[PDB]
């Protein structure tokens, strides 16, 4: 998730840097930029108002590019918040049960072959 | 839910888009607009500042329009949100453990016929 | 929780609305701004740069007033959140019936005695 | 350690109130000055609103340091809170079973052991 995380965040700062350097460079002319910019829009903030809305009036190209990453972004937040939520909840103390059970058996097989033993002391 | 989603979303979409599209054409003109705009809004970043206050200058009719909207969006993120905490939660080796015990006793029927056999096997 | 949020939704429509109706009409003089700004501050978004900030060039007091409610209103947030995670979550016994006699079995087998 | 977290936190908090306090008081008061700003600001970054075009971006006009200042403290608060949300999560999904299991098992071979000392005690004969 992680590492499939810093896949998009790491694409979309391609996508949005070889695009926008030319007429926006304020928000994408390198990753002094896209790699914040791209975190600023993961964070919901002025992300329309100061970047989207501004940038379409000049490339309706990025229409789907942003709300994309967002919600793509907001599927892998998602999977991550509930990626902890799983793993931390109800192979612990199940095969120490076994592990007595194994020779309480045991223990009988050598008694059993010691009853035996004096099975065997008559003849 | 994410059917019934695509249903408020689509919906006001068509609400605000045959109001506004009159005086807010920026915001509302057609879907070039407000399907942005509602997940803009949706989307809890300068939509009071940037969008709903504004809108309300003019139409105080969208006063609740956004403000259910809202509402019925984050009940609606809620229930998916939820919708997979609760789906991936939340009989296995429990019927090898009577294989064990089954014969743990059986063993010793086989024994204690093996002290009434050969303690009669005595003096 | 419902019926505790709106106490404090509208609790701080009648603090702020009484405070600031004299200074900052435009977000508190009434019900026709603090219904709104308290949902709207509740609601994260331009809430510091477009109310707090402003407000507090004037009225230091909101300091805690803002925050408080924010504060009050995301624990009020998470409650209702994990008030259904809690709410729609909706062998052992034939384990002694056999180790009970596993035993008993051999305390007559010890009574195997001269 | 349920709610150790908030200890952990207002380590955080208080850390990065004295970082961009000692850091910005100079240039950027309005917003840096002391925790009359501090202890505000750096909720409102947490509260990720109008936190980047506010104040991030502005403050990275003069000073390309805070860069990761803001950038880490956010990384590191909403990894924080995340901690706290689920924290109470798993906390109250509220018990005898299984340490009930070894207190028959480990006198089920006990038993055993002065049984095969009384099979081992009358081989005398």
């Amino acid at each position: 998730i992680a590492l499939l995380l810093l896949v998009i965040f790491y694409v979309f700062a391609v996508m949005g840097t070889k695009l926008f350097a030319q007429s926006f460079p304020e928000w994408f002319g390198t990753l002094g930029a896209s790699m914040y910019t791209l975190f600023q829009v993961m964070t919901l903030e002025s992300w329309s108002m100061g970047i989207a809305r501004p940038v379409i009036e000049a490339y309706p190209w990025a229409w789907i590019y942003f709300v994309s990453f967002i919600l793509v972004s907001s599927f892998t937040v998602l999977n991550l918040f509930i990626g902890i939520i799983i793993e931390s909840m109800q192979i612990e103390q199940e095969q120490r049960a076994h592990d007595e059970r194994l020779e309480m058996l045991q223990l009988i097989r050598d008694l059993s072959s010691k009853v035996d033993r004096l099975e065997r002391r008559s003849g």
